[PDB]
């Protein structure tokens, strides 16, 4: 066989939750690869097959500051993290499935919410009325699927493909933060009165779900320096949509207008502990394996605090 391999600090570190995939694009779909051998195995896909797939999602990602192909190899190596140490816990269509919907969870991304679609009246939004960027990406995922000699599920039974792609549009649409409130709180009641049931698919779903979530939210389990300059990124294109909202005669939300940068600090604390902190504290009760995201989360919660406190400086 040819086995694929990594330098020995990759090697070492990509089994680290706060793993950084680095500047080297060309890289990336090495390092895919090599997660899909580790956490499926070498004979889950055709390597001609994976190869000619991976290239045409990198493709169909746009040279965006945050949404690009950067973030779905990003996104696809935290859940890689999660399998590797929660190895029992999950199925072989599941193995198959998730790294796949990880890669494609973002694929055509202009770096535009579903709400300045709506507003902008963007055909997406007559197509998909909830969900809408969410519903385009597993659109997007099924027509690469489609093209020839990209089918990487040739070898599954019609029913085997049909659920493989069931879990990869549920895992692409629970990336829609707008659904992460309401599944958290049902996973948060689920565990608490002890009825959480992994042979339940509907529960299984949920838990799916929050892993997709806390894959997404990922840059803030990562060590300081990358969680700082990933902000970056993702202010670029909050601020670029709030132009474009003053562009339409609408105020932006605080977080969209670039006028407001000097609040980032208090936002970032604000989104920790209304979003990322509960999203790490649920999954580590469900998976607890998984602490190192929430531990992480947490440091870089305190991190923000400093520059607040004026300790630490935050430049863009
Ligand atoms: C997942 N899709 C949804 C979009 N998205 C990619 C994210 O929300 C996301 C993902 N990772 N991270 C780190 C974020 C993030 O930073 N979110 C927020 C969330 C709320 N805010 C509020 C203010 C703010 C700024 C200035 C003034 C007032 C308020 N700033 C923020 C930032
Ligand atoms: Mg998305
Ligand atoms: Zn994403």
């Amino acid at each position: 066989l040819m086995q694929f391999t990594l330098p020995v600090r990759l090697c070492k570190e990509i089994e680290l939750f706060h793993f950084d995939i680095g500047p080297f694009e060309n890289m990336w779909p090495g390092i895919f690869v090599y997660m899909v051998h580790r956490s499926c195995g070498t004979s889950c896909f055709e390597l001609e097959k994976l190869c000619r797939f991976i290239m045409s999602v990198k493709k169909n990602y746009r040279r965006v500051p945050y949404h690009n192909w950067k973030h779905a190899v990003t996104v696809a190596h935290c859940m890689y993290a999660i399998l590797q140490n929660n190895h029992t816990l999950f199925t072989d269509l599941e193995r198959k499935g998730l790294l796949i919907a990880c890669l494609c969870h973002d694929l055509d991304h202009r770096g535009f919410s579903n709400s300045y679609l709506q507003k902008f009246d963007h055909p997406l939004a007559a197509l998909y009325s909830t969900s809408t960027m969410e519903q385009h990406h597993f659109s997007q995922t099924v027509s690469i699927l489609q093209l020839e000699g990209h089918n990487i599920f040739s070898t599954l039974s019609s029913s085997e493909y049909e659920q493989v792609l069931e879990i990869i549009r549920k895992a692409i649409i629970a990336t829609d933060l707008a659904l992460y409130f309401g599944n958290r709180k049902q996973l948060e009641e689920m565990y608490q009165t002890g009825s959480l049931n992994l042979n339940n698919q509907s529960h299984r779903d949920r838990v799916i779900g929050l892993m997709m979530t806390a894959c997404d939210l990922c840059s803030v389990t990562k060590l300081w320096p990358v969680t700082k300059l990933t902000a970056n990124d993702i202010y670029a294109e909050f601020w670029a949509e709030g132009d474009e909202m003053k562009k339409l005669g609408i105020q932006p939300i605080p977080m969209m207008d670039r006028d407001k940068k000097d609040e980032v600090p208090q936002g970032q604390l604000g989104f920790y502990n209304a979003v990322a902190i509960p999203c790490y504290t649920t999954l580590t009760q469900i998976l607890p394996p998984t602490e190192p995201l929430l531990k992480a989360c947490r440091d870089n919660l305190s991190q923000w605090e400093k520059v607040i406190r004026g300790e630490e400086t935050a430049t863009w």
